[PDB]
């Protein structure tokens, strides 16, 4: 209903910033004329596509009746929300990883630190407004909030390369002295292209510039493989848990050779087989069994007990079929 | 067993190709001393990865008993092994869109034709070497052939670019007349680093090569557009026949209206409520229902009728509930 919300317009007005932020990173870098700019303000644009994914699947999520084409309801749909953001995302940290092992054997030099520092101070400040909206991890079952911790890795990607950012360009700022047009600076850090026009003359004297320190273009990317560990150990938790339920598997909280167990010890049945337990999403586990009762009456109260036995681990969906004999 | 086998070394053999198909590209890449193939030395680090997920999750099909893990065994491993690369393929296929968008702002010239060429038509017959044993789409149930589908466009998103590489190296080739060091070539068409440099002397008179043509640095990024327009065509009937078995849609085959119809018209039988249906993994098709009879005795006969009901629909993991009152 407002920021303050229902998972609805908390997920919406934060796609209604990086629509607008990455229009202020267009129009600087155009007015400046940098075509450096155009290669960051395509940075959020994997921002807003991965708000739209945990948007669509949030819409679908709320059909809970029995569609003829669904029979369970799409209660499904923000289990799978949250499995392609955190695909999307580590597809994401391995482009970071292999365009920051291109600067390490060909380095790069920054051209306007003031300018930079003007967008990834005031990126910083965009980047740290997703994450304290988004509560149970904003330091002031679980079927939703699976999903908003897809994107909750969205932002806190994207507020650790506006911090890369902002330690680049004050080293740049504070110590790097240049290569002007003239007048003895022959960069032995960077291959210059300028190579066959240096030879003219020796100009006048001994200017020595040389490009100052050479360990400060090697900065943004030692730090993009700093940044890209971090990520691959916060998502690996949110790609265990919303595909093993894909997948099926009994849930944590169920032990199968403590139900088993007391199948046979309930008076009248003689054994069970063929028994599943899956997991729907969140706190709704489905089970059901087979039974080899023996006494075709009796099947009123014996029945009781055993959706008793079901009922005492937490699980509800039950079916039983007795194989009369 | 061998290449023309079971699924297993038919995956391995052609990670035994990439491997060494990006050793023959760093190599070359060293004597000729380029650094402009260690960003396409890195283009089949995106296609081992991609035949990982697919091995990883064909050893993990294997095991199709009831672990205490899962009670219904591995089977829809390979199910989202195919889900994993259509993903992983679609978040590639933006990225290709994205740097084929800053080569039409600000162009860039290939240098050594003869070379890129001789590895381009070098790697086009190793690309058309996966789309050959990748037999159900090599003109010469669907459990395994679903994976199977996932690394044929990891192969045919690599036998479209080395047709993009090849039909690029040949215009340049053929058609460009470059700018050597010196004599008259300003380069009408790209910005010119060495600007500041030719103001010395108006060398010696009107020499105009003008690098050749202009229209010729466009076509590596307008045909990473055609490329990327037909990926997104093909991978879509994977992204979505492989993302609602994992949702638990109806099967296609199965219409609920004539299911819950029939069970109605068995005598004996008074209604059908709670009635579910959904896919394993291939052609392995899972029901349970409610069912309130009314006489505890018949309950040996009227259970045979409702099991063929389901067996003349092709479904047969059934489970049934007798509501006695």
């Amino acid at each position: 209903m407002g920021c303050w919300g229902r998972n609805r317009g908390r997920l919406l007005c934060m796609l209604a910033l990086t629509f607008m932020f990455m229009v202020l990173e267009v129009v600087v870098s155009r007015v400046t004329s940098s075509l450096a700019m155009l290669s960051d303000s395509f940075h959020m644009l994997s921002n807003v596509l991965a708000l739209v994914v945990a948007l669509v699947a949030e819409r679908f999520a709320r059909r809970t009746h029995a569609t003829q084409k669904n029979t369970f309801g799409w209660i499904r749909a923000e289990v799978m929300g949250a499995l392609v953001n955190a695909i999307f995302l580590t597809g994401l940290c391995f482009a970071i990883l292999l365009e920051a092992i291109e600067r390490f054997i060909e380095p790069h030099e920054m051209q306007q630190p003031l300018v930079v520092l003007g967008v990834g101070v005031a990126g910083l400040l965009v980047n740290v407004l997703g994450l304290c909206l988004f509560h149970h991890h904003s330091g002031f079952d679980r079927a939703g909030q699976l999903n908003m911790r897809g994107v909750f890795l969205h932002v806190l990607g994207n507020a650790l390369g506006s911090v890369i950012v902002v330690v680049n360009a004050l080293v740049f700022y504070f110590s790097w002295k240049g290569c002007s047009e003239g007048d003895f600076c022959v960069n032995p850090c960077f291959p210059d292209p300028c190579k066959a026009f240096v030879e003219i003359i020796n100009s006048t004297h001994a200017s020595v510039y040389e490009a100052g320190p050479c360990w400060v273009l090697y900065l943004d990317p030692t730090l993009c493989v700093v940044m890209v560990c971090i990520l691959l150990y916060t998502t690996y938790p949110l790609l265990k848990e919303s595909a093993l339920i894909l997948l099926q598997t009994v849930p944590k909280q169920i032990d199968i050779r403590n139900l088993i167990k007391e199948l046979r010890n309930v008076e009248g049945v003689e054994e069970v087989h063929e028994l599943h337990v899956w997991q729907l999403a969140g706190s709704r586990i489905i089970a059901t069994a087979h039974i080899k009762c023996e006494d075709p009456t009796s099947y009123m109260e014996v029945a009781k007990t055993i959706k008793d036995v079901f009922h005492n681990h937490g699980i509800h969906a039950t079916t039983i079929q007795p194989e009369f004999a």
